[PDB]
């Protein structure tokens, strides 16, 4: 299965591609929000997993427009423990918001949950 | 909008109950393992919170259970900060996995993002 990972710091993005990569999913990391939607669009991947604090355009934005175009998972992951964005998050349609010190195992546990709908 | 809340803590079971119905939800607290399934059974609820450490049945194999017969949104709801289960739970068919320690008004955010996912 296809997840396009849209993450700046490049040594999580490897890292976290390389996780889900052991575990059978392809995994296309794009480190800008301005590519993302292009990216997303050629990919035509089966879910897709934003980080928040992008550089250009940013994570929240990013879900708001995919969730027109497009209808299948949006998962967020951050490093920002705010129980406002998570709140928000799930109003405009993303479909989990995840702390990135959530340990991988759970990570994938959550991805899988999702790639079932 | 019905809620049948599996719960053995008195306290828990009634905050959770004031404030889900301040918020217009019917909820039902229902304190023992063996006795659910029965009440839900009967009230028909749209959602099911599950605790873990229950007396009677515990709330991972009353999940389980569950998943045979009734094919709305569980959710586990418990103080039992596992990795182990968290993952297990997402495999038996639970919708989500909540620490108790999560914030009310973010537990009320993803109960209402099942109630319509
Ligand atoms: F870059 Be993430 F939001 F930590
Ligand atoms: F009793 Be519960 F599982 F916190
Ligand atoms: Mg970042
Ligand atoms: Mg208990």
């Amino acid at each position: 299965n296809k997840i396009v990972f849209v993450e700046d710091d490049p040594e999580v993005g490897t890292l976290i591609a390389a996780y889900l990569g052991k575990h059978d999913m392809d995994v296309v990391v794009e480190p800008r929000g301005d590519r993302a939607e292009e990216v997303i669009a050629r990919e035509k991947p089966d879910l897709v997993l934003l980080d928040i604090m992008l550089p250009g355009k940013d994570g929240m934005t990013l879900c708001r427009d995919l969730r027109g175009q497009w209808q299948g998972p949006i998962v967020l992951l951050t490093s920002l423990d705010s129980d406002m964005n998570h709140i928000l998050s799930l109003e405009m349609g993303a479909s989990d918001y995840i702390l990135k010190t959530t340990p991988p195992a759970v990570l994938l546990a959550r991805l899988r949950l999702h790639l079932r709908q």
